[PDB]
């Protein structure tokens, strides 16, 4: 509930999504990553918690929105009311930031995961604190719309093993990929 996480899948040449979709093809064991990645809390009866940009709202298929066991905030500005399924509905990071960390709120959350915004991301890491990047590494070149921020390795150190989570080359349909964890503390 204090340090935040990124997760992102990206491809060789640091890209993400491309016209409404992700470039590549679906990955479905990608999506087991991430299922259980952001809906795993470490504490019984606290659940997790995962921001995500409009367009990404809209981008979970309508049957799999709410992202289950998870509280889902969208951000946007917009919108004046919470689309159906959200949770909240913030006008910036920082509403949002700041309402995750209200007593009523804290009591039942515990991870807080950024998952959606090549602009999230920018201004999730745009900004002090203990930050980690949960990135999947996809082994291989694809076209891209939108992108994801290099990132500085003089501020951001790569951890040799992280808890649950596997370090082994994984492929699917063809596709290589790899589960990397980064880390910043200012
Ligand atoms: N595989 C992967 O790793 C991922 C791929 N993707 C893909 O990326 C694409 C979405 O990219 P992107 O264009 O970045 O879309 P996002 O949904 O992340 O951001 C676009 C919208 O999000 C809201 N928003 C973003 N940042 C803020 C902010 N800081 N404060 C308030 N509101 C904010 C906006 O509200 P408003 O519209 O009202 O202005 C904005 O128009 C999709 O095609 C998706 O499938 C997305 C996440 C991960
Ligand atoms: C568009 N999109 C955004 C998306 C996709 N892959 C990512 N992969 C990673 N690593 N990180 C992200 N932030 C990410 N974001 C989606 C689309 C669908 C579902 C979805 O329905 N997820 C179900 C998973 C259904 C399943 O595939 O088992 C869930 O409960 O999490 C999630 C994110």
């Amino acid at each position: 509930v204090r340090p935040l996480n990124c997760i992102v899948a990206v491809s060789q040449n640091m890209g993400i999504g491309k016209n409404g979709d992700r470039p590549w093809p679906p990955l479905r064991n990608e999506f087991k990553y991430f299922q259980r990645m952001t809906t795993t809390s470490s504490v019984e009866g606290k659940q997790n918690l995962v921001i995500m940009g409009r367009k990404t709202w809209f981008s979970i298929p309508e049957k799999n929105r709410p992202l289950k066991d998870r509280i889902n905030i969208v951000l946007s500005r917009e919108l004046k009311e919470p689309p159906r399924g959200a949770h909240f509905l913030a006008k910036s990071l920082d509403d949002a930031l700041r309402l995750i960390e209200q007593p009523e709120l804290a009591s039942k959350v515990d991870m807080v995961w950024i998952v959606g915004g090549s602009s999230v991301y920018q201004e999730a890491m745009n900004q002090p604190g203990h930050l980690r990047l949960f990135v999947t590494r996809i082994m291989q070149e694809f076209e891209s719309d939108t992108f994801f921020p290099e990132i500085d390795l003089g501020k951001y150190k790569l951890l040799p093993e992280y808890p649950g989570v596997l370090s082994e080359v994984q492929e699917e349909k063809g596709i290589k990929y790899k589960f990397e964890v980064y880390e910043k503390k200012d």
